[PDB]
């Protein structure tokens, strides 16, 4: 693409220059790829840049037009030689920091980070969202942090750790970054991420018995628990309970079906019974003259 000119070392960085005009931009010399920014400074290691193809910010040099087109960014790695690595698939590297990223030819080297494994896609650019990789799902981060003026691309491309969203589904990955599935604990409290990994929340059918995870935030509840102007009885289990429940010495009894707790008359088995407002079932007493025996059965 790129030819008739020839690498210059001056003032600490390194330039392309041909008839003294600085390359600027992507530019492919000679079978390599190399990126020289704004003025011509040749960069090398992590770079988060403007996707390279389009002409925008191709073949241009400091004596030319640059159409004011805001492209969309990617991290990219450049070797020592500000070659592009052109990785089409995995890569040992340093993990992004603001010490090794954004760096040219002629500084000093970074700060060491720690070692990591990136993917990457078919046009050399660090790959982001899902990935299945040794039986497990990872999610590679897909946006940065804050906004405009301080905003934050380093996490773009790294394994997700803990309470991840997908843009929104919530899904948990482990301190190594794999995804969990099914009934799992987390900080003491449960909770159900399915077979494809997203939280559950509310009413949950799952192994013939009925569970309720918040709403909101997912976590399993046990318990008494007023749902829908309703009173239902979950299990330390979590599990719901249907039929008669003992709270104490006090009786209550849960639609055989559906659950919510039942208040006034009702039948049992053609017996019947009186619960009250609470869902205390009536004992030895009368109810409005009604006579009910030591199991809250109505005797005459
Ligand atoms: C793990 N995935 C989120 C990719 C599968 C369910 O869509
Ligand atoms: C992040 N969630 C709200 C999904 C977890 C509850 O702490
Ligand atoms: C069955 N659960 C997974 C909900 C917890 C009982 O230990
Ligand atoms: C357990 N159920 C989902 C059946 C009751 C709430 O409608
Ligand atoms: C006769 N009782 C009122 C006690 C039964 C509900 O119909
Ligand atoms: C036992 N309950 C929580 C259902 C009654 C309080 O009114
Ligand atoms: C189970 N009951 C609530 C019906 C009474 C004790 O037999």
């Amino acid at each position: 693409n790129t030819t008739g000119g020839r690498f210059v070392d001056k003032d600490n960085r390194k330039y392309y220059v041909k008839d003294d005009h600085k390359a600027i931009y992507w530019h492919k010399i000679d079978g390599k790829t190399y990126y020289f920014g704004d003025i011509g400074e040749m960069v090398v290691g992590w770079q988060y840049l403007e996707i390279p193809g389009t002409g925008y910010r191709d073949n241009l040099f400091d004596n030319q037009p640059v159409n004011e087109i805001g492209l969309q960014e990617k991290w990219y790695y450049f070797g020592q030689d500000g070659a592009l690595l052109e990785q089409t698939d995995k890569q040992v590297l340093e993990a992004k920091t603001s010490e090794n990223t954004g760096k040219v030819y002629g500084e000093q080297y970074p700060l060491s980070a720690e070692k990591r494994t990136y993917y990457f896609d078919n046009n050399y650019a660090v790959k982001t969202g899902w990935i299945y990789e040794d039986g497990n799902w990872y999610y590679l981060n897909k946006l940065g942090n804050f906004g405009d003026d301080s905003y934050n691309p380093l996490p773009i491309g790294e394994v997700a750790k803990g309470w991840t969203q997908d843009f929104a589904p919530w899904y948990y990955l482990d301190a190594s970054g794999k995804m969990l599935t099914d009934w799992q604990k987390v900080n003491g409290k449960w909770y159900y991420f399915g077979s494809s990994g997203s939280m559950a929340t509310g009413w949950k059918y799952v192994r013939g018995k009925w569970y309720y995870l918040d709403n909101k935030n997912g976590d399993m509840k046990t318990g008494w628990q007023y749902l829908g102007n309703k009173w239902y009885y979950l299990r330390s289990s979590g599990a719901m309970v249907t039929g008669w429940y003992q709270d104490g010495l006090t009786w209550y009894y849960l639609n055989a079906g559906n659950g919510d707790m039942k208040t006034g008359w009702f039948q049992v088995n053609g017996k019947w019974y009186y619960a009250y407002s609470s869902g205390a079932l009536a004992v030895n007493t009368t109810v409005d003259g009604y006579s009910v025996n030591y199991n809250g059965e109505w005797v005459q």
